[PDB]
């Protein structure tokens, strides 16, 4: 069937966009070239529409039915809870879309009359209507790149009031299911430096590796009705209290397998019949597609010793080699097979022989060295959109903002602690907001965090060596040195110079400001400091890792 019907109505945005990167003095400092910073806007909507809409035909054989099987008598074990209204609640973002029945997301948060009224009304329709489909609007995301242009994505996504039901009826699913399922496998378990444990584990328990990444082009589009009733089928082998086993079949018939997509001026848009980008099940539903379609095809191929890393619609697989022709022709019979089961590469995928040369999560593996000459592992990406990202929010007020979390993932980088770290700190300390708590986006979740606490939080999701890395590698110094110049940012003795002076102005406020002083600056000095590790909350990250997008932790 096809992926989207459209009305010919718009995809309409409900206040003005901004599409060029403003000229203002602060964003300058970090990077020259404006011109080459871009948002999407729903202008480029149409386009997107045209690549996302096309036919599914999808073809299941049994080396799928046998996995699904698998993954079944493994999802056998899990016992769910159902979430209280108030335990939902207190999940939902701040800053979230407010619903159109008279309250925002802040009277969510507030346990609100209007608000929880409203919330069990939804759950108990839910509960007695199987089949009406609900509502879904369609606007085109707001996303900052660097040209060389990428088409406005679309987002999909229910009322606040169901999102709170989700929330309610599959929050302890999405939480526990995928990794009782996919064991080391499930990829969102993992803290970045626990990544590169398994990603270099895997690689080095194979004889002879050969790895690949695997992209499924417009993944979302590709997930079919079945699919959908395929991951229900997943869920239903919980032990479910029965409202929410309820609340899963009726989510699944009126929100999941499809439904009518409104703009944002009420006008009725088409129709959806692949997965929606803003459900609670994204996350967890792709990651359980993408895993079993690859892990059926990994059979139809002969891959052998397969070892599967998924992170949504995010694939890398590493396994072992059965010599080079081998391993071409069977990685096109692993193409063939994912093509049957509904998920089309976008860009042809490549055999590797070098974990370093795969990227997977938009990242790659990369090695340095701590102050005593040990190799240290780490992840890293091409910084081009980042910075992009970090000139934007650096112009533009975002109550939200994305530079926070690409300083955590990306904390032993050369880029994020040179560059990054030295820009917003040096502005935070000339506003006086380093202890201010920022609403933190990371994928699709929410994180409220103090720029103060930085230091406690990268020791522990990468190591204390992430403050004392050195002797980076040529490819990737090559790398970052390209993307400064490409985008007119200033060469690293400049930021050099900016951090051993925000670094003296940290130390001087001593508190909590000299640690971050002392640990994120310590590269731009001689003189060292000794760094011993430092003296809380990483649970809401820890015990079930990213769930799924909309969610807020505190
Ligand atoms: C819990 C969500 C926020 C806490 N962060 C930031 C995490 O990493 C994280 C964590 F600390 C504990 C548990 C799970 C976590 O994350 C899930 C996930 O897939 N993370 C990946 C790394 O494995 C992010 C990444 C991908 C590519 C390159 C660099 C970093």
């Amino acid at each position: 069937s096809m992926s989207y019907t459209w009305t010919g109505a718009l995809i309409t945005p409900c206040a003005a966009e901004e599409s060029k990167l403003p000229i203002n003095p602060l964003s300058n400092s970090l990077l020259r070239h404006h011109n080459m910073v871009y948002a999407t806007t729903s202008r480029s909507a149409s386009l997107r529409q045209k690549k996302v809409t096309f036919d599914r035909l999808q073809v299941l054989d049994d080396h799928y039915r046998d996995v699904l099987k698998e993954m079944k008598a493994k999802a056998s074990t899990v016992k769910a809870k159902l979430l209280s209204i108030e335990e939902a609640c207190k999940l939902t973002p701040p800053h979230s879309a407010k619903s159109k029945f008279g309250y925002g997301a802040k009277d969510v948060r507030n346990l609100s009359s209007r608000a929880v009224n409203h919330i069990r009304s939804v759950w108990e329709d839910l509960l007695e209507d199987t089949e009406t489909p609900i509502d879904t609007t369609i606007m085109a995301k707001s996303e900052v790149f660097c040209v060389q242009r990428k088409p406005a994505r679309l987002i999909v996504f229910p009322d606040l009031g169901v999102r709170v039901c989700e929330k309610m009826a599959l929050y302890d699913v999405v939480s526990t299911l995928p990794q009782a399922v996919m064991g080391s496998s499930y990829g969102f378990q993992y803290s970045p430096k626990q990544r590169v444990e398994f990603l270099v584990n895997t690689w080095k328990s194979k004889k002879c590796p050969m790895g690949f990444s695997y992209d499924t082009r417009c993944f979302d589009s590709t997930v079919t009705e079945s699919d959908i009733r395929v991951e229900e089928s997943i869920y239903q082998c919980c032990d479910l209290a029965p409202e929410a086993r309820q609340a899963i079949r009726s989510l699944t018939e009126r929100l999941y397998i499809g439904g009518p997509l409104t703009n944002s001026k009420g006008q009725n848009c088409g129709y959806r019949r692949c997965r929606a980008s803003g459900v609670l099940t994204t996350s967890c539903g792709n990651t359980l597609t993408c895993y079993l379609k690859a892990t059926a095809a990994c059979r139809a191929a002969k891959l052998q010793d397969c070892t599967m890393l998924v992170n949504g619609d995010d694939l890398v697989v590493i396994c072992e080699s059965a010599g080079t022709q081998e391993d071409a022709a069977a990685l096109r019979a692993f193409t063939e097979a994912m093509t049957r089961y509904s998920a089309p590469p976008g860009d042809p995928p490549q055999p590797e022989y070098d974990l370093e040369l795969i990227t997977s999560c938009s990242s790659n593996v990369s090695v340095a060295h701590d102050a005593s000459g040990k190799r240290v592992y780490y992840l890293t990406r091409d910084p081009t959109t980042p910075l992009a990202r970090a000139a934007w929010e650096t112009a533009r007020h975002t109550p939200i903002n994305s530079w926070l979390g690409n300083i955590i993932m990306y904390a032993p980088t050369l880029w994020a602690r040179m560059i990054l770290m030295t820009h917003f700190f040096s502005i935070l300390l000339a506003q006086e907001q380093l202890g201010k708590a920022l609403d933190c986006q990371i994928y699709g979740a929410c994180y409220s965090i103090e720029p103060l606490d930085l230091p406690q939080i990268i020791e522990r999701l990468h190591g204390l060596s992430a403050f004392t890395l050195h002797s980076y590698s040529p490819g990737e110094i090559n790398r970052v040195a390209s993307c400064l110049r490409k985008l007119g940012v200033p060469p690293l003795r400049t930021w050099r110079h900016r951090a051993r002076s925000v670094r003296a102005k940290l130390l001087s406020q001593g508190g909590r400001a000299a640690i971050c002083g002392r640990y994120l600056f310590n590269w731009a000095v001689r003189t060292k400091l000794k760094l011993t590790p430092i003296p809380l909350d990483l649970s809401g990250w820890f015990v079930a890792g990213y769930s799924g997008g909309d969610i807020y932790h505190s």
